[PDB]
């Protein structure tokens, strides 16, 4: 069976960039097809309805067995819009958001909806006299290198690769949508590291990352005066770029090891594993 | 007037993941409208064909005044199959590329569309022993910074602006079509760097980042024994990563001169620039 | 003219280690004499007591202008005998302690009693596992760049010398006594570095610093399965070995522009100041 | 049992400075009560009588089982005061200080004292043009990483619990005194470092350090041209700065084969030890 | 008993530079004797004729088994001249050369000559506002650190020992001379490293290092415009720096696995070899 | 007139490696001929007298205005026999060598030699369990990258660019001969370094590049325990690693300052001198 899903990117956080190609790294899988649509960076209700209708008119043809809607602050004004649209619609639907959601996790079970709320995807600095796009590009490359490093990205691989599974067996019910909560924490319950201080920097980036959202917030919502607001984001993406330099370190460590967790996917799908560089996944 | 756009990606380029957003920085312009749309990582020709039909489909009610496909190699089958149709479509369109889009480059211009084609946007080491889905986001995070950090997508950014002023007026002729070959001696031609070791730290980051191509392409394409092709596509990863750190080493004697670049838009769209950290952009 | 002061010392803070040094660098000022005493790392109530009671003795044929209490937790029950105990003595007494300390800060003030709060003298991660002498050096290292890289430890030296004066030409009166909490932002009213960015790493160490603290006070008293504290108090040492790496890059910046800002003390005690490498502090 | 002891600083040395925290990491000995008293900075005669009298003074009705000085050079008017008075004393009597020491050594012996003396526990460089506040704190950051990571802390604090031992044990004959010489070569006959290059790293930080101490020595008080001077001074202190980047390796080196040696003390004061991050100290 | 041999050094080389000092280490084998002579950096025809009329003049009272032409492009014209004398000699001969030199490999071996060509051992950036001695001898040291850290001098090495312990039975035959060429790939015919990832670091090291050599023969041969030409041989300089890193990093991963290769001679020439810090070579 | 002048090499020491190329960096000299023969790594008298006569019988015919003798140790006997050889012929000589040329000083001096004795050219640490071929190459990459980039072979390049003059008015007598000793103090006395942080780093790579010799002697003439001496000797090598690291960040803080200094030669031997990037050299 060809399981399927639709992606609806509205605004950037560093999940919704990658999730769905961390489903399909090498494009090699034959049992799964997903289409992508968005509105680029603008998350307004005007721009959500507009891609959630998309979505939801090409779910008509194309026919997903789930679809996933990612994006900034589940409990927005576009994106409770989304949750709306998507919780009145027939198909399952997982939401992908950042520490905000956490605001509607009570509601977005209600309305039965999956989600996964990953804390370190934190909002930038987003000012006009210290944000433009090569800023906002090099804010995502480290915080990339800290969901990627820290093994935050293989938990939504994870989870996906499970809800498609028994979108195999075709009945995806409520009881199989995710509800996960990611954060410094999460990597206590994983076996991501086989050398135990690669697992603390990884604790410690993660930490990291989750507290530039606060110093974010408060140079964009918080602080008025410019004098004192744009050293404030500043400081913001300087804490994210040595997040990344910790998640490395973690990563150079498994390497020092011969040790670097690899879950690469089969053309059937089936997810692979590997420790040792030379050894065949499996 | 708003300038609407409509960006298509299929497999994943460094640029074409970025593009978009390196126009609305902060979703805070006025004059512009976006609608994304995809086949993930599948570039395979009816993939592509989906992808440029959903496109077309949604043309009829927005109304764009240009498409951007945006994917790797447009000299393979799915991407010349993209060409034949937008090529033929009442929309002027601009293909994003890199480096083996060089092969059909004549052909894009014989066929009236634009190109921007990035040399240093390298193919990763794409072998399954090696690429997992947390590999391949750790090359994406490492390209990211390359591209950002040098210069590149602001040059990128600076050709859809001028575009899009251009489509404002309305009337895109092909003359108006970028036609783009971005490499290491694009910085040469350009006022990025007040600092010229920045400067040459960025062009030995962006000749890195070109040669990563060649052995990923060695390795995955050429080489067909495992315990050669493992190492070879690996070693063009720790080339890439080494990218990075010269392009953050270049970013950071800037900082260290308080003469870092920052063009950041406007409201209206207009680009506005500065370089000492407490001044206002301009 | 010679201005006399007792320091007391139970338990352990950055700060508290080098209040008295910050003021003698060379041991070559003339116009200061102090004594200090303590009880090492013993901040129980009994242990204070006699900490206090060892500083009222010699202070009989001594005479101290001022007295200052500094270490752990103003709130805790050691530290408030503390308290107690100088605010009731005839003597002006200031307590230096870290951000627990802000429970007690208006009581602080009723007592008649100065305060020096310093919110990133965070708490390490004290358990038995993982916290033995070695760690807990190596951590007093990092968090002692921190404070003094970032300037951290300029505005406490800011604070005694202004006292001192005071002491001097006899008047310390309850509004003279220092009433400062100390934290990120307070780079933002200070002009401590020369080039902003350098500002802006010491800004993001200050408040990485400070988030050390959460993390430490989860692992030492609230999460209880060892499995789970050990990696999280060892997370919150790896953030601050980060910070003291920011720090460090903030102080190579104001090296790379010869600005360094030096303060030294003059014999009398006046406080001096250069920026030039080769300028004489005047 | 419980052993105490008074610990007597004057001037400041980076084991000094430690000395007393070294025994009681966690505050969670039972078998062990101290004192601290000192004069910060100063270290001339007057200064030192004056706080080995406070610390005689204490002895009366604490009654201690031994008694530290320690502080630099031993071999000072100062120092040699304390030694005089220490020696002469019904206290069993330890000397903590720096190379300088190694000149009355022999003198120590026939004193009747106890010595420890850290000859990579460097002088800093103290002219005015250059050492402030900040500055001072800095060194003694980077000193005191040296030393911790290094493992000299722990053959002091190895040195004094086995002293602390003899105490609980009514027989603190002067052969039982510490008589050691610490210096790079202390650690060929100890087993700090699983591996043997965390081991040679170390050794070389520990000989940039002690070299270190020549450097300041020249600048200090046999140049005395300050366009010589001031240069000098600095170059030492960016010796120290690198050593301690020495000393990190070394202990990273640890951490990638989960080797990193705790020696934590058990609540009844025994030395517990273990390798292992996630094993108990036994 | 003895292997004798001249070395003749025009140009220079990284391989070149050490090619004589590699095989006695430590000035301690019994087994051979060399001479060496040169024109310094100059290999122009003249001047090669020159050195090669000394070598061959010293040969007459000598008697070498071998004799070793080490310079820069084996196919330009001085090189030439050294290859067609020493061909027409009566002694066995080597040219050690970089990669200009594989357009002559099939004359040298038509001319009974042995090479061992090394592609990374790249031409610098000789541009007079650029290059300078100390520039010139920088990149000297970065290559160095190239060459020997990847395990390339060890093939080297490797090599002559084995035409030297044939030497040892006088008959050196065409058939036993070096046919080398060293690049990236000989890597993986190795077992130098036991760390996977230093191997793929080692690898990126070539790489880098062999691009190098492209981008200064486009900056010192191709590109006329001073302001194009100086930014171009610099990048290239930046570029090798960073291929000495990654090889920095390459060998520090042996260390955290105490496997660093080491293959001394002993005084008979015979050559040991070793991985375990401590253990004596056999 | 063209200069012309012969160099000697026995032995290895970084100065001697790099002397003659420092010259004509660019092999551009009109103005210079140099010849170069040695026995490679042998200095045993027997070798330095073979290694004499080659060059006073190349002398005859080549004629030149100057001869070289470089190699470890001129208190040796091996180089005590070139000494008295060079100081015996009719041709001006100078003696390069390391700080054990300081023993035969006034010897030199007496026999009308020049001499540059350079103390940071620290020999190697030569035991056969830890020095191997690659190691002693690494070891002269890290000592090259000091000498280069801390100024001193610019030293050496000027005083013997000063001979070359002198002998182009022909008539090198005795006082136009060098007699430098060159170390960290030596930097104090040139306008090297704009950025006055450079320089202190340089020194301090200086001061541990000279400390080094002492650890290798203790290792390889002094410890007799191999237990002992191959730690030693190792941990030397460390040393000067974080001595090239020093010099590197040294030469990185004039790259920030657009100030690093270049003297190139030009074509008739002039040498020329500039620091801005782009600017032309005059
Ligand atoms: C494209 C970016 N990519 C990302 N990518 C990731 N991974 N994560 C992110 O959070 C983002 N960004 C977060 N985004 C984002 C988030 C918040 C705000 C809100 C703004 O921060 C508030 O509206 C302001 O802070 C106002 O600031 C505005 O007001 C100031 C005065 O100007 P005046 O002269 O007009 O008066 C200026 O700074 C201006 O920018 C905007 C954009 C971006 C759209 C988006
Ligand atoms: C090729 C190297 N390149 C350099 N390059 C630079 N820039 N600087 C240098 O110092 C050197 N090296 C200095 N050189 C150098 C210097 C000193 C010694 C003296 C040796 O250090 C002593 O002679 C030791 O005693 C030998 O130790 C010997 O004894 C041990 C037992 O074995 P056994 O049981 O066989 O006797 C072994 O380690 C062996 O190596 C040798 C070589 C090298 C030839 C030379
Ligand atoms: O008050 P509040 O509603 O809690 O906070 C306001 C912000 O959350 C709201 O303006 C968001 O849309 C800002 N936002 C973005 N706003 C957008 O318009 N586009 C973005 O892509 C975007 C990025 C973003 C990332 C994380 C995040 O938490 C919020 C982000
Ligand atoms: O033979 P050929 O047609 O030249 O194919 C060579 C490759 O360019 C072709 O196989 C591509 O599809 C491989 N490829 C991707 N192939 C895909 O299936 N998905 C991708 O996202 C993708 C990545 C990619 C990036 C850069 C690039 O140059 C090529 C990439
Ligand atoms: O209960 P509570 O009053 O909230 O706090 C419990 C107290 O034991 C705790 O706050 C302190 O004693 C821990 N404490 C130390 N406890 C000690 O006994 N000695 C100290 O040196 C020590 C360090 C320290 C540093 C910062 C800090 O906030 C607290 C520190
Ligand atoms: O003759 P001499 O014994 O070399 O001179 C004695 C010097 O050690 C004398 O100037 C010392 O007081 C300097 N000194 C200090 N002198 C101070 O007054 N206070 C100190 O904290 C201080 C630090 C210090 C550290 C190490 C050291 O070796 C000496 C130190
Ligand atoms: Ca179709
Ligand atoms: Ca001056
Ligand atoms: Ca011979
Ligand atoms: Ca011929
Ligand atoms: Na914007
Ligand atoms: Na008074
Ligand atoms: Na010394």
């Amino acid at each position: 069976t060809v399981a399927k899903a639709i992606f609806i990117k509205c605004g950037n956080l560093g999940t919704s960039m990658m999730m769905d190609m961390l489903l399909d790294e090498r494009a090699d899988r034959e049992d799964v097809e997903f289409r992508v649509v968005g509105t680029s960076v603008k998350m307004d209700p005007e721009c959500v309805e507009a891609a959630v209708e998309m979505a939801l008119d090409i779910a008509e043809d194309f026919e997903p067995d789930f679809i996933v809607y990612g994006g900034p602050n589940p409990a927005a004004p576009g994106p409770s819009k989304a949750r709306e649209m998507l919780a009145d619609s027939e198909y399952p639907a997982v939401i992908i958001g950042d520490a905000p959601g956490l605001k509607v996790k009570d509601e977005m079970e209600e309305q039965g909806l999956g989600y996964i709320l990953v804390k370190p995807d934190a909002m930038l600095g987003a000012r006009r006299e210290f944000l433009d796009p090569v800023e906002m590009a090099i804010y995502n490359a480290d915080l990339m290198k800290v969901l990627a490093a820290t093994g935050v990205f293989r938990v939504v691989q994870e989870a996906f690769d499970e809800l498609i599974e028994k979108a195999k067996e075709d009945e995806i019910s409520e009881n199989d949508l995710p509800k996960l909560v990611i954060d410094r924490n999460t990597l206590l319950e994983r076996e991501e590291f086989e050398n135990p201080y690669a697992m603390v920097k990884a604790m410690a980036a993660l930490e990291i990352a989750e507290n530039v959202a606060d110093v974010s917030v408060e140079g964009c919502f918080v602080e008025q005066d410019k004098e004192r607001y744009v050293p404030i984001v500043a400081s913001a993406h300087e804490m994210m770029r040595k997040a990344a330099e910790l998640a490395d370190e973690a990563r150079e460590l498994e390497k020092s090891n011969d040790a670097v967790l690899r879950t690469p996917h089969a053309p059937d799908g089936k997810v692979l594993s590997k420790r040792k560089f030379m050894e065949d996944p499996e």
